[PDB]
């Protein structure tokens, strides 16, 4: 788990991500996208997107990302006490979406990535720390749920 002041710095990062939620998941999900094109496929309504560019400018894009930081938020304001909201984001996400756990290990990556981009020198290693089990916990905590679906993908 996180201490108690790991989880203030997690929320105190959140609230940068907050002032901005729409181009914080917009540039999270194109770090995500450009990195790892395979995960570009697994949208469905996305999957048009072949450039950068395009990415960019898409409103429906910056809209998604918008519900998927909301969803993100909602579960570390938790403070790991998410079983609610986090079981089923991942039985969708595996038996729907069919995403591989390791797709949350490259938008864990993307996450602390964007924040240094954008919040350069505001990002220091003790709240990296902090974020890092953060999105850890949360992606163990979906990988249990995944194994007990037997979901590799």
């Amino acid at each position: 788990g996180l201490s108690d002041g790991e989880w203030q710095q997690v929320l105190n990062v959140w609230g940068k991500v907050e002032a901005d939620i729409a181009g914080h998941g917009q540039e999270v999900l194109i770090r995500l996208f450009t990195g790892h094109p395979e995960t570009l496929e697994k949208f469905d309504k996305f999957k048009h997107l072949k450039t950068e560019a395009e990415m960019k400018a898409s409103e429906d894009l910056k809209k998604h990302g918008t519900v998927v930081l909301t969803a993100l938020g909602g579960i570390l304001k938790k403070k790991g006490h998410h079983e609610a909201e986090l079981k089923p984001l991942a039985q969708s996400h595996a038996t729907k979406h069919k995403i591989p756990i390791k797709y949350l290990e490259f938008i864990s990556d993307a996450i602390i990535h964007v924040l240094h981009s954008k919040h350069p020198g505001d990002f220091g290693a003790d709240a990296q720390g902090a974020m890092t089990k953060a999105l850890e916990l949360f992606r163990n905590d979906i990988a249990a749920k995944y194994k007990e679906l037997g979901f590799q993908g």
